[PDB]
């Protein structure tokens, strides 16, 4: 166990504990279709950071084509990074049909 | 704006505001590399949701080569799904090294 | 000072950090009615707590005429308690126009 | 299903959970009075959220008469809003008692 | 740096950011002597965790002749620990004075 | 009942809270060892809170010679606090061999 993998539970663990107690309310109210649009996208995006230079932090894959940055945080942070948030675009591709 | 996109701002904030508390705080005590490592993979794992019949309810794309299950929750959730949070194998490849 | 006023106090404060850092991060994507839209019944929800007994716990005066319940807990009180989540039907009313 | 009330879906369950909570602790050690005058008023507060021209952004019934500030949080939002905690004057009345 | 270092700074931060934010909004309306009163025993108390077989598993020096338990956590934990929160004897003294 | 044990029982809760939630998860992944050095000096640490002039607002006995400064909060609180957190120098020690 090191501290990277502590903090990846503690991201798993809100997650998993909003998912499970959002179900436990919304379940007899929305529809199977609902929750399951609800939670289609839900956990999926995530952030990339760029340090004061230009020189991305975050790792990245391939996939990165098929994101869309959705929101962004500048000159906010004490080190001068630039904090962007990364969607799928099928999202906003489901949404305009 | 829909629903959608106000629970994608939710996560996205909450993100935003743990990365720049932290740096706030620890940027004196730990070195650039440090706090860069810290933030490598910080908020690329996600969940993948399944429902109790097997059927996956979370968009995928790609594929899952790359990618290891780190936490699962089951037996929890009202609706019977199960949730995985998944990672970069390459995390786990670089703490080996 | 009392401890009822400081929870009272937990709740304000709670409500303008969520109001005030949500109009930081959408105030630029957002119309002004938009995000007028967005807040016209923030917080105007009320819970109403019943003993195991049928006796109404929280202070209530007026009528509840023009209001809905718009989510109940029961069942997972450990004094039996159920409680219920009230708002304007003019909200729901708003939502039909 | 709309954001607005997935919005108002997260407000109730953070009271619900909140009340559940505290309960499952406090049962034993106060007495059903002492709980009871704890939560007599706990959620009936909400924020009057005036524009920076005066006008009122929250939808408010004639009730409001029976309403007293007791918190304010001004020149903090980016828009110029006006942010004021309203509590049944009873709570006071009672109080004072 | 170590995961226990950082879990050490989570803590440190939520207190810190609570301190300040309270502090903030009611330096106003309480007098210094009302806060200070306030924050006088804000955080001194801790939890003795112990496991199902008797063995403590926190760190313990000193006695606990001053100090007094004010809430325990039994049968909740999977591992079948047992949770208390220990406060100085001194602030419950002083409620009496 | 009062509003300084009603905060403390907020402290409480938050921490039994997490240890059992944090338990829930990683009993199986990490092992007695593991799980047991992790909370080996959980929520021992404290915040000395001194006031704007040096005078110390926080209550201290005598174990204080013990606690080593881990980390510090300056210049941001409104009515010039400084905040310093404390921890065990026993686990610096431990950590070091
Ligand atoms: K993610
Ligand atoms: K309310
Ligand atoms: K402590």
């Amino acid at each position: 166990y090191t501290m990277q993998r502590d903090n990846q539970k503690t991201l798993a663990v809100y997650m998993f504990e909003e998912i499970n107690r959002d179900v436990e309310y919304l379940s007899g109210r929305l529809s199977e279709k609902e929750l399951k649009d609800k939670y289609r996208y839900y956990g999926r995006g995530y952030v990339r950071i760029t340090d004061k230079d230009g020189q991305v932090i975050t790792y990245e894959d391939g996939s990165v084509q098929d994101k869309t940055v959705f929101l962004t945080n500048e000159g906010a942070n004490k080190l001068g990074w630039k904090l962007e948030f990364l969607i799928d675009e099928k999202m906003f591709e489901e949404e305009i049909l």
